[PDB]
């Protein structure tokens, strides 16, 4: 549910290892960079 990860920066494609049909909500997210196009967001954490 919910939300996802798609933040203003993140794209939501390429899960944590790009081995998934995207992530749409953090569970994956292969970026991890805090800011931009990554996972910024997630919630809590950013960046990580
Ligand atoms: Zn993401």
């Amino acid at each position: 549910r919910e939300s996802k990860c798609p933040t203003p920066g993140c794209d939501g494609t390429g899960h944590v290892t790009g081995l998934y049909p995207h992530h749409r909500s953090l569970s994956g997210c292969p970026h991890k960079d805090r800011v931009p196009p990554e996972i910024l967001a997630m919630h809590e954490n950013v960046l990580k």
